[PDB]
């Protein structure tokens, strides 16, 4: 679990998003495991405006903030899980890394601010929903 609030809006992973979020939505793409919803009172992350590809990310399945590399946000072929079946998943950029399905949500940060959500793993990797490129987030 985990989300981003930012301004008047709150960022989660859109398969643990809940009824006051899809009630109170403003965006959303199954695409990016992404749902974004507003909220009364205003959020205090600042989201980064960047390129960076090295940061850290929080991993509750180990109680720890872990420094990484990752990759270009891209389209990831990702295996069938109790949310989704097979498909590609956009934007999605990986690192080498622990995580586990209820790790979705940690937040990745770098010098700028957040960069994303986890999103994917398997295999020693773990991949991160890119929230940069939702430059909107930043005004109204
Ligand atoms: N973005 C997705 O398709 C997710 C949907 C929810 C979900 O359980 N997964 C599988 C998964 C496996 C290992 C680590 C993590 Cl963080 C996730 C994939
Ligand atoms: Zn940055």
């Amino acid at each position: 679990s985990g989300a981003i609030y930012v301004g008047n809006y709150r960022v989660v992973n859109r398969h643990l998003a809940t009824h006051n979020d899809w009630a109170n939505l403003v965006w959303e793409d199954s695409s990016r495991d992404l749902l974004v919803s507003s909220t009364t009172a205003q959020g205090c992350d600042t989201i980064a405006r960047c390129d960076c590809q090295t940061g850290v990310y929080y991993c509750s399945s180990r109680r720890k903030h872990y420094p990484v590399s990752f990759s270009k946000p891209s389209l990831i072929f990702v295996e069938a899980s109790e949310y989704y079946p097979a498909r590609y998943q956009s934007h999605l950029m990986l690192a080498v890394g622990h995580s586990e399905p209820g790790d979705c949500g940690g937040i990745l940060r770098c010098q700028h601010g957040v960069v994303g959500i986890v999103s994917t793993g398997g295999n020693g990797l773990v991949g991160f929903a890119d929230v940069r490129d939702l430059l909107w987030l930043d005004e109204e």
